[PDB]
Formats: structure tokens, C-alpha cells, sequence
DNA sequence: AAGGATCCAA
DNA sequence: TTGGAGCCTT
């Protein structure tokens, strides 16, 4: 069901569209809010740095708790994200959300790759 | 400004 | 051996 609608967001035109990392990244975070928004929830409860904190309802939150995060807003969610990352801590990030949200591992490589 | 590999820390 | 983030090329 939902491994539907990611798999069609990989072939979509404006995934392709996306020409940086993050507009991906943010692509994916967006799609996979939309299709439950509820376990997209409780997966982003569970996910945070060392020290940094990764998700938030508000930007100073993320702000606060690190040095240079990049918050950007995750269009069609109320949720922002930090992005001063490589593109191997966003995957590890998109990551731990499908497996909450139990996603098959084959998917979500296939996911990953796509960054 | 922005993106994100690179590099350093823990 | 995972995570932070100043830094320098777009």
C-alpha cells in the first residue's frame, strides 16, 4: 500500500525533478508524512543525534540544540528538519523512519540510492 | 547563500 | 564507527 506510493514517487517526474540531495531528501520526508502522517509521527519521536536534535514543530527548537543545523521547513508537513548533513546521515535519517513506519529493507535501499 | 563531502571529535 | 559542523566550492 504504502510501498506503493513510494515506489511510485522514485519514477515520478518531479522526483526526477529534484536536482540536490535534499530536495530529495525533503521529497521523501513530505511523500512519507502524507501517507501516515501518524506513524511518521511516533518513527520521528524515536529520531535524533547525539547531541543534535533531527525533527521539530518548531525551527528555533532545532536551533537551539546545535551548532549551524540547517532547519528547512517539510513542505505539506508541520514539521521542520535540520539539513546540515551528508547525504549518508540523510539516508541513515530516511532510514530509521521507513523501517518505524516497517518498510521492506529491499525499498528502502532502494530508496537510499536515490539521494 | 546553499549544499554536502570532508574531516575531526567522542 | 556514529555524529557534529566549520569550511570552501557552487
Amino acid at each position: 500500500p504504502l510501498g506503493s506510493a513510494m515506489r511510485e514517487l522514485l519514477l515520478s517526474d518531479e522526483y526526477a525533478e529534484q536536482k540536490r540531495a535534499v530536495n530529495r531528501f525533503m521529497l521523501l520526508l513530505s511523500t512519507l508524512y502524507s501517507l501516515d502522517a501518524q506513524a511518521f509521527a511516533e518513527a520521528t519521536e524515536s529520531l535524533h543525534g547525539r547531541t543534535r536534535v533531527y525533527f521539530a514543530a518548531d525551527e528555533q527548537t532545532l536551533l537551539k540544540n546545535g551548532n549551524q543545523t540547517k532547519p528547512k521547513h517539510v513542505p505539506g508537513t508541520p514539521y521542520w528538519v535540520i539539513t546540515n548533513t551528508n547525504t549518508g546521515r540523510k539516508c541513515s535519517m530516511i532510514e530509521h523512519i521507513m523501517q518505524s513506519m516497517q518498510f521492506p529493507a529491499e525499498l528502502i535501499e532502494k530508496v537510499c540510492g536515490t539521494i
